């Protein structure tokens, strides 16, 4: 009822697109667009992505130049950074512009109150469901992907048209859909997700790793094999996304479905509270804070974090094995 | 060291393979070792996959007409039945034989001591990393994939020459690798990911989605797509496999880096308590118990857990939104 | 508005009834089926039950037999062991059937998936709300009782009627009524009955008893009067389910309307726990494997906890006042 | 086998050498250095500091321009703040040099990574184990101390004789010795010395005076002599430095011996919980996130502390006191 399938990319034409950080996601939506028949120049500071984007036969103007040519604005550059990058580099020019129509691939600065533009431009967002890795194989393959798309400023009466071009014309729809939402609904959900069942199956992984190598005297490739280095999840994950969470497990043994119900009843409970928490802690806006601190101090938990994944036992383990194998 | 890439086929050349049990494991594996010009035969009891096996060009004869027959004998039927079916049909066949070899594809029935043959016949295991319907698709992709072997009982001083002969023949090696271990471990580690990550992720997620839709006023939509509804997870887990776990989170944003591992080593001691839980149950036998007498019982539980399972809110929203994207 | 209290008997005419199990139940039911003008035949094993039936001018057959002859079954043997008997005498004859309607006195077997019969039979339940004992009584003053019934598989597009047919057939209605409803909601308060208030009475009583006559030096016989060997929970239990739980206490002293709303509110909170507990234990299937498994071992804690209850002072005293009254 | 006793000097010789920050450290360091034949040059804000430097025959040059001036570099300002003065004054003058030797007294700023230079430097540490005001002395006794060297960045293959030639330009050795170790382990162990045993000991001391005074009502002089206020402290340290932790207990009385090690042993796993709580915060980059915080918003928490430290009852009658005895 709240879906697309597919929809019109007239609008975006004769218009100029600029696209401000040419990364993860800056590369492959600027690529894309080139693609889908949309002349698309990039905005960055003087850097090796400046090389990359020139490289690529892209005119890498600096950003408020970019912002000046365009009549459309793609703001992929980190969620941490696009305050300091803002003020000082686009409200300026935006004071000059009437007609301008800007977008975010996430909530974050605007939910929380750190980007608050005025009454004159058109104000959107239109987020994917990938890693951007994964979407270069996907449009390899005549695909689409999904993406969460909602407007938080209406100038012009047209946002949503805008939005739906702007899916269509990077690559989601034909081949998924979209479905509306606010901006908090989509930085929740997101956030939900990088907090709760990533970090729990990464620390669960790694327990049993360290219990079954230290307390049954087990050898560290079978452990690897087993539990990641293996591409069991990839499948498994395949068939979820095919078929459903459930009805997958039609495809394991009798004994895999036994105990993996039972055990998921039993520590229903547990995981509930936690989420709970992580949710009541993002809702309020603590996470955010933290994170820009995090910044404003110079990333010492994110470095040292790092540090301590990468020199524990499993990681080296890691490494020889992928050597053996041969893969990188 | 503990590892091949590669190894023989012909012990099993002129001796006849029998493939008790065509189901999840037996259809496929039976498939590639014809493929591979192996003889291969099968004995079921008369149902469907008789019926399946008899129509796939399968000399489908019974039991132990094919132990009689067979000089190989795989036996892939749940962990479950292979006692009953044992004693009852095996084991009189087998005091006829003098040299015979029989393969398992677990640790279960003989690591807990309810499967115990006699001196004459040479009792070896070699288990795979897949779910059966993710190994049809990476041999149709000239692939391979990961097996764990081990060997209880050596017959005739020719166990693992026997048991990479099987890998090679089924399709593991060459392309992927196979690592030598006890029963001990193959049947601890296969339970453990089955009872500690499996579960623990199910249930945050469908944690995440209750609270999201009953304390957040969120659609179920929204929820779906980001949760499981998307492919993320099918990259992410490839990605794992072919860059190592940490290294893959390159493709990611720094937020989604920074959270996760907070998180992660936030909550590491409690899922270690959870592991160490179930690591011990396990080693006592206390689950073998458990669900040999499940059985016994007439699987009840199992019933109402499917039952309850499928008739969540999260599953008939994900029944309505999956036929809406016309996926089955 | 899912209620009936009185329907029609034809369907049953013309065809042949067979009653498989004349204890409790069949004993009751089949004789009251007589009396409606249904000829009625019994199937039982050989037995006192076999000498019973066949002296009360029952054509008592053995159990393929009835059923040959049968084109209606009752399952009136045991919760417990209508699943040996099920397969092994019952499913054969069944396949040769193609019209057949069998019937059940519970939601037992097939809720929890112990018997799941083929598409070919109809499969319904109808289950009355007295100990059998308590109908033979209600019978012979020209009264009905209330009953509960449920289909779980419909072959003829004919089983309410079916059903209701049989309601009357065995005397609930007319002067009583009928409710319609699934197997799981019938077993789920058929156990919360079983679980919940009867035994937390009879140790309320056990318990005041035993304090009573320990700690405050009371004569046993005046606690066994006041506690239950007196008539009077009967005659509150009648005005119970003549006026109302509440509007019934109108005809007791003010004092023990106040004493018994005061701690009524007081324990409010624990028995809810309590009665939490058992309801997920139930709905979850446990209790069927416990209560399956205890069979399959014989019946242990069944006989000693039957030893303890008749070897207490209580039963004793009990004994020996019984006999002075003249009760039996 | 991981130390020094002497080494060279002559690499240092014909270089020009920069003393970036003349308060505690610098002011020591760079005397003695003048005092071994190593011409130094001062670089500094204009403040009392620059005057100070100015004044005791330094070339008090401005930062940048002593860079510029220099091969060798120390950078003997706060732990705190040589990151606004890194990158706005050094990393530019830094792009130019291609041989050029930058040395730490710390290896906070770079062991939580907010200073990575790039691949053209030599980056070094060496660190000391002494207030400073407490070095002028020992070199003034013709004594050595100890210090910490470790390398991060070898750009010329010479890291170490350049370390080691340092220690002995600033007068560590010979008289002292001198450990190889990363960054990390400095850091680490810094920083628990400055959060476990010293501010436990002055919480210890602080009570033992509150006590006395409220409870046993004590003269403020006595508990003031006994505790801290005489020299006993300095010698027990001397005769610990001198002969052993333990051993030096030989010259104390039996009763002390005595209470001593019972109450040592007695509360030994409070304080191993408190270390182990102290050692993680520190290990995962928390302090040093909590302390940039605390620069950034205006060191309000340092102020109160200092306020709340000097205005105790204790630090009163200590100042009467001091004043009686002449102590300043
Ligand atoms: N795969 C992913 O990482 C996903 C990202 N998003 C969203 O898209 C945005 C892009 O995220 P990523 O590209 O992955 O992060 P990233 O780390 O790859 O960002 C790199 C880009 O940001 C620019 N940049 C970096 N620092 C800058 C600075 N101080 N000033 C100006 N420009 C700077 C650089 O030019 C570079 O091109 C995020 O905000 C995120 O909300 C949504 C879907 C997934
Ligand atoms: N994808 C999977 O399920 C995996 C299975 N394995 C191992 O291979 C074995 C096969 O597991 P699955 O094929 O998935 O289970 P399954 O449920 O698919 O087993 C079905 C097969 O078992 C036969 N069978 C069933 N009940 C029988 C009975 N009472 N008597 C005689 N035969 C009966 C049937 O002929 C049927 O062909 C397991 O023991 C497991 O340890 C190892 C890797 C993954
Ligand atoms: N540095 C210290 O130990 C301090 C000691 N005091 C007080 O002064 C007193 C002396 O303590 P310390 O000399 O350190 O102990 P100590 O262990 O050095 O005592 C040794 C002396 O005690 C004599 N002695 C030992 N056992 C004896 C015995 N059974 N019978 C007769 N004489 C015996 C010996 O002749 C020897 O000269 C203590 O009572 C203490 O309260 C006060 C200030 C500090
Ligand atoms: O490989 C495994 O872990 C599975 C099993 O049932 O043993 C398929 C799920
Ligand atoms: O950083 C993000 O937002 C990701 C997401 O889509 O959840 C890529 C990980
Ligand atoms: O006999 C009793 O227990 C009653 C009383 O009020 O005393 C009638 C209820
Ligand atoms: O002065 C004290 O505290 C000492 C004693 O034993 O009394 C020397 C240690
Ligand atoms: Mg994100
Ligand atoms: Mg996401
Ligand atoms: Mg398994
Ligand atoms: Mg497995
Ligand atoms: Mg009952
Ligand atoms: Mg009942
Ligand atoms: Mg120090
Ligand atoms: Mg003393």
């Amino acid at each position: 009822d709240k879906t697309v399938l597919d929809a019109n990319l007239d609008p975006l034409k004769g218009k100029t697109i600029g696209v401000i950080g040419y990364g993860n996601q800056g590369r492959v939506q600027a690529t894309i667009m080139r693609e889908n028949g949309l002349n698309v120049i990039v905005g960055n500071v003087k850097d090796k992505y400046y090389e990359l984007a020139k490289k690529e036969g892209f005119e890498v103007y600096e950003i408020d130049e970019a912002v000046r040519r365009s009549d459309v604005a793609l703001l992929l550059i980190p969620d941490e950074v696009m305050k300091e990058v803002y003020e000082k580099k686009i409200a300026p020019v935006l004071q000059g512009k009437k007609e301008f129509v800007l977008d975010f691939a996430s909530g974050y600065n605007v939910a929380f109150g750190l980007i608050r533009p005025p009454k004159s431009v058109d104000t959107i967002m239109v987020a994917p469901r990938m890693v951007g890795e994964g979407i270069m194989d996907l449009h390899k393959q005549g695909k689409g992907y999904p993406v969460l798309l909602g407007v938080k400023q209406d100038a012009s009466g047209k946002a949503w048209d805008y939005a739906k071009a702007i899916a269509k014309g990077i690559g989601a729809i034909p081949g998924g859909i979209a479905v509306i939402s606010s901006f908090e609904e989509e930085a929740l959900l997101d956030l939900m997700s990088e907090h709760t069942w990533v970090p729990i199956l990464f620390g669960a992984i790694k327990a049993c790793y360290d219990i079954a190598v230290k307390e049954y005297g087990v050898s560290p490739e079978a452990a690897l094999l087993e539990f990641y280095a293996s591409g069991e999840l990839a499948e498994i994950a395949r068939l979820i996304a095919e078929e459903g969470i459930f009805n997958q497990m039609v495809h394991h043994s009798t004994t895999s479905q036994y105990g993996t119900l039972t055990r998921m009843f039993k520590y229903y409970d547990v995981v509930r509270r936690i989420v709970e928490n992580e949710a009541k802690y993002i809702w309020d806006g603590s996470f955010a804070k933290e994170w820009s601190l995090e910044q404003q101090a110079g990333y010492p938990v994110f470095y040292r974090l790092w540090e301590l994944a990468t020199q524990s036992e499993m990681a080296k383990a890691e490494k020889e094995l992928y050597k053996l194998l041969g893969r990188k």
